[PDB]
């Protein structure tokens, strides 16, 4: 029921752009250090943002660290970990934190099922746990049902599935709670929210910013609660340059 985007907002309008990065910014890889967001298409996230104000963030599953490197040279405002950091206008960042007894037990479970499961990765967040499965998608029922049971034995930790990833976060984190951060502040607040997304992750940001009168954009095939789709990342690239030049 999501309309194919086909307009591009005008580059001064009273927009506040989020964007997913893996998916949407930058086409799917084998591996996530082989991912790449042109320059091209960075220069022209850097206009969009100088043309409204600084309104425009980075909202990602991905840590900061690793946004930073892909957006570099530039400095965006961002959500890593689904929400649980963020980097406000300002620099300041916010950190979700677990307690270390958590962290350090949650971790050395998991160590345990995927060392023996060629193909999976286990990466540690810091506030997070990801299990990699994109080398092995017939682990995924074993992945998802690890991270069941230590969401439902942690109650500090919720699911997180997504595309060849099973992740576990802190409860009460996702991507409508980063959005919703970013649009009490300056510059977001007083403007109109823009979020384009690919994944599940990315429907608790549609559904905020459906609610809130703005523009979810679903990237890719599937279900979605977002008005609008793009086909794939370059109709990202094309939109988004289409609103720089007309």
């Amino acid at each position: 029921m999501a309309e194919p985007l086909t307009v591009s907002p005008e580059l001064t309008a009273n927009y506040a752009y989020f964007f997913d990065l893996d998916g949407t910014l930058a086409e799917i890889k084998p591996h996530p250090d082989q991912v790449v967001v042109p320059h091209k298409i960075l220069q022209l996230l850097d206009r969009l943002a100088a043309h409204n104000a600084g309104a425009l963030a980075l909202i990602s599953g991905r840590s900061m660290t690793e946004l930073d490197a892909l957006a570099k040279p530039f400095r965006f405002p961002l959500a890593g970990v689904h929400g649980a950091e963020r980097r406000d206008i300002n620099g300041k960042t916010h950190i979700v934190r677990l307690p270390e007894a958590v962290v350090r037990e949650v971790e050395a479970l998991l160590r345990s099922t995927l060392v023996a499961l060629p193909g999976t990765e286990l990466e540690s967040k810091g506030m997070a746990f990801a299990l990699h499965y994109r080398q092995a998608p017939e682990h995924e029922a074993a992945l998802l049902a690890l991270a069941q049971h230590v969401t439902q034995h942690w109650p500090q930790l919720a699911l997180q599935l997504g595309k060849c990833v099973v992740e576990i976060k802190p409860k009460g984190t996702n991507k409508g709670e980063a959005i919703a951060a970013f649009m009490q502040e300056a510059p977001f607040a007083g403007r109109i929210p823009v979020f384009v997304g690919d994944d599940l992750t990315d429907e608790a940001g549609f559904g905020v910013v459906n609610h809130a009168g703005g523009i979810s954009v679903k990237v890719g095939v599937g279900a979605t609660q977002a008005a609008w789709r793009l086909e794939s990342v370059p109709d990202v690239w094309r939109w988004l340059e289409q609103i720089n030049y007309p």
